[PDB]
């Protein structure tokens, strides 16, 4: 939203990286899970899948690191 900057993008990715405990560049609902888990957050399984669904425009059902970008530049919908 209003052109993403480097502090927003590397921040972004050093949270993804982070979120990818195997450092494949790939999140999966369990790595995901450990940390929605993590956060007082206990989302279920199908919803875990759909969530990635939404976002899985590529349809892997697994998260990139742009993939990623989608997936937070809506989420910071936060006006
Ligand atoms: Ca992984
Ligand atoms: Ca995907």
């Amino acid at each position: 939203a209003d052109q993403l900057t480097d502090e927003q993008i590397s921040e972004f990715k050093e949270a993804f990286s982070l979120f990818d405990k195997d450092g494949d560049g790939c999140i999966t609902t369990k790595e995901l899970g450990t940390v929605m888990r993590s956060l007082g957050q206990n989302p279920t399984e199908a919803e875990l899948q759909d969530m990635i669904n939404e976002v899985d425009a590529d349809g892997n059902g697994t998260i990139d690191f742009p993939e990623f970008l989608n997936l937070m530049a809506r989420k910071m919908k936060d006006t």
